[PDB]
């Protein structure tokens, strides 16, 4: 079996991805990402922040 | 003299409390906030994030 310990909460969903691309890289965010986006309200209220 | 310990980083810019609420509040930094800005650059990249 794998013995990772991993420490990255083993959650990792794409809404996280997407909030911290939103926080870190807010121009990256708005270009070239989500235009084909309808979700962006759970993106953006704090989704385990 | 006043004796406060203050750890607040005794800095506390205009652009760190501009750039929190841009991370914290992007709705509500978006409208009602920032339509007379020209520097949203500088609290854009990161300034002592």
């Amino acid at each position: 079996k794998p013995k990772v310990v991993r420490q990255i909460e083993d959650q990792l969903g794409m809404n996280h991805v997407l909030q911290s691309i939103r926080r870190n890289y807010p121009v990256l965010f708005d270009e070239h990402l989500t235009p084909f986006m309808n979700d962006l309200q759970v993106s953006r209220t704090m989704d385990s922040g």
